[PDB]
């Protein structure tokens, strides 16, 4: 539905990219978790992209790894996940909230019975990392039975048989990793996703005609370098948000 | 899109990031065109029989089916070059890689066989390999990661968290995205996404056929049951194959029961698990309620995978396989059982299936039953872990 | 005695009166098992079914590279057990329970032909005891324990030395007393008559199977097969079938350890001496006032003062042809065979694979059908080429 | 030729069976060696066998075999053997001396050369522990043409073919170690034999005196008087007080 809509036509008409973090629900903790995303609303961010601890994620680096590992040892379970995003999404109703997910946590009990409590919830899109194209079927029907805008990566390998897959299944934002005709197939605004750690990088991408730009690496890397310190970790997160949103502008 | 079907049922798939599928259709394309390539296979079988060693030794057990109706037949995949079963589909793999025009192999490995099986191929077709090793498994094993440079291998030990095999897995994983135009990963077991479950199978059917043949001509008949251990489940797959539609042929698997199933420490999803999706496929697996992947456990570090090669979980639904469970204890005495009284020193991970087979014949010994059990490997690599089991309990 | 002793002037049966009656019952007993068909079906059964043969005739891919040799590898190191000796030890086992005999003697240093003879009682069900030098007991613990394990029993001797030629006494003084129950199983092709003959027609098999395959493959026969020659079972068993072959060369590498001319080599056949020792007149390294003197090999199992008395008839009337291989030679051909052809050779064969690459180096424009004997698995040497290489 | 047949003919005129012990040449040490000989000699031994140290004795046991080690460390040698029993001979022109030999020793450069040096220094009779009499014609043969007695032993399970060919063949004494031990001894008397040595045990007087009344001609004890001297290492003027006592009691065990 509408919150990635009303947030790219606003974003258009200020002629300015989007920037999104990427952070792990509940990592380092619950409490800390909740105060570093309202640190990264406060310092400028258009929409957030939460991870939900997995314990295995197959394809995460290695600093999205730990901060996976951080919050999964520390019992971090799905369910605390959504009261979390039920506290998030009632301070802030108006930001577009993606989740990250890996297809077992999905699939758990019921593809549509996850989608559904993303939906009443107040979730926006949710990007499942191990569900290709060819496999998502199952995920777009119960995406789209409760408005939930499902996120595909584009990967710099795509043929134009998926880019045009990715343009017809793709709602809210596309998902890209680092000159292109995505736009032309009518798909959803594109997100450049690949190694977006500078403010340099970031006017880079839209520069390169990107609608934004998303970093998960940098912003977490933040939280690692600061867990003793959670005060610095708040206060650094937002020297660096605003920095790198500003570079969109 | 997909040139075979990759599904048996509901379980297999594709659950893959987008940036690999071309490396999954491309590695698909050239197996099919390889299946059809008289000069691929019959290159292929000649390292088979002349490299590696086939046909392997169909073995009589003359001593422990005494006093009982029941004959015991073991295929002796420990006689394969490189001791185990993982050899014929390593050679596959670097067969069809060398195809591919590619030059390099990827792989991982825990204990470190697998290691040294990839090594082994890539330096006999030429390729250059290297293998990921969590830094653990690199401490604890440093004759095998000896064995692997001795034969030109590159071994990469990683430290990212973990350490062990699931996690080599993801470095060895994360470099073939960068890499599949030019280097081959090879996947050790018949699990994981399309096609590997189908080309494993394919690279190890031949156990199966060998032992078709091997007992018509000693027996004049087929076996009642063929039985394997089911880790990964790529022997089990090579063993039940050719006797699929052979309905007579009882099939059954034995995946490792740990301490024991109610304890909840086993390796046995197939019968105790959950439908799930993780290491690219829809397979049973062990999971927590709010599906976290569980660990498994077993003595065996063959068969310690928390799931399972979705063809088998395709044979479990519809009735033709039947899935068993051994545990560590019941393992234990089948692999001092076969080194006192016939001489050879199982893998752990076959003497589970050895166990079964035991217990068969010890319940109704005066049934007539003609039961093959796959001795998946050499048990030389486990006198360490027997040992200290043996001087704990005296 | 049934049959001829010597080979030449070689062989015998040099050993105290009191074990005369034991080695004659032994002649005896094989004459009559040779001519019974059917243990020449049950050792054959044995042989293939649960040892595996035939073996592997494996064609090297990349190290004749650029040459006009074509290298063969007669695969041992794929027989259960991981070396030739299993041949000759499962007949030995078949051979004493046709006797009666309910036990089984053995000596080993190292721990293969423990390792060997324990399997083979496993089976046959006999009990089995193997003496072993003190010293290789705590440098051998995993082979202890397999032969524990496959579980005969093994006897530590502390006498003077705790080595090989020491478990060779006591396994002997053993015998002496105990022949009439137990059988003393013999490693190779050395010691006094019929030893040197059963281990011949025990491992004959490798060369039939070799002539086979190869005249399979190739249409004609190899130009020549080459063996390292220690004790000299896997050579013997190479060469017996080739003997009437007159174009078969029969190359048998002794190894040079530091070389010929540091005086620690292991080649008594060129640089020995007949002499007489273990039962049998042979050549054997030896001083000038006739002491016994030491062999030097980084390989254990060609580390024999001596050689079997067949190899030494075999040259004196100029049949087989034997050379030397370093210490070092053999270890750059076991990093080649790993590297390039993906076996893991014993340190013993690799003397004669890397005679091959000396053949193939210094001929490379020669058309060369060359058959290597790799006599067993190299799993066991990893430690000691690892520690050579810093 | 003459020692053996002269000292068996007096020692049954006087009615008494022969004690005869065995020592390695130079154990431990060369001076050493000729001074535990000259006790034995004073303590009645009626003859004598020495052993050669060689690399590898097989037919040897755990006493003899480190006996045999101390000698050959120490860099005795054959050449520095005959020596040695030349001075022996010097000085006791009376009393048989037998060798105990390995093959490979009588064999290294010449069978005849070997038999010839015995004779030239001495010695009346060899014993080659590794030669059975199916492999012993050449020793035979140098042996008588060079007066050597060829020494055989007569093993417990010895058929009566093995010895009547040790009858034959065995000049000097027989070696003694399955019917009654006498009924390998009266066999021997019948085929002629040379008189018969138990050497088989004999440890204690007690054994000895068991032997001649079986009716052995005598006894050999090897490894007891070899104890003796590696338990006196240490202190050799005790090893050859005890020496003494020992060979005294057991050639007193032998006055019947
Ligand atoms: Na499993
Ligand atoms: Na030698």
């Amino acid at each position: 539905m509408e919150r990635y809509e009303n947030l790219f036509a606003q974003l258009n008409d200020r002629r300015e990219g989007a920037f999104v973090p990427f952070v792990t629900l509940g990592d380092p903790g619950i409490e800390q978790s909740l105060k570093i995303i309202d640190t990264l609303i406060d310092a400028g961010a258009d929409a957030l992209e939460l991870g939900v601890p997995f314990s295995d994620p197959l394809a995460d680096g290695p600093t999205i790894q730990n901060a996976n590992l951080r919050a999964f040892a520390a019992g971090v379970t799905p369910a605390q996940c959504f009261e979390m995003l039920a506290l998030i999404r009632e301070k802030h109703p108006t930001i577009p909230i993606g989740l990250l997910m890996y297809a077992n946590l999905v699939f758990n009990n019921g593809i549509d019975a996850f989608y559904a409590r993303c939906e009443q919830v107040g979730v926006d899109s949710v990007l499942v990392a191990d569900v290709p194209v060819e496999e998502s079927a199952p995920f777009r029907q119960a995406a789209l039975r409760h408005n939930i805008a499902p996120i595909f990566i584009c990967p710099p390998n795509a043929d134009d048989d998926l880019l045009r897959q990715v343009a017809s299944y793709g709602r809210g934002y596309t998902y890209l990793l680092s000159i292109e005709k995505l736009k032309e197939y009518h798909a959803a605004p594109a997100l450049q996703g690949f190694g977006i750690s500078s403010p340099e990088q970031v006017s880079a991408a839209v520069r390169a005609g990107a609608a934004g730009a998303i970093s998960g690496s940098a912003i977490v890397k933040i939280i690692e370098k600061n867990l003793a310190s959670p005060k610095q970790m708040l206060a650094e997160l937002r020297s660096f948000v605003s920095a790198m949103k500003a570079a969109s502008r």
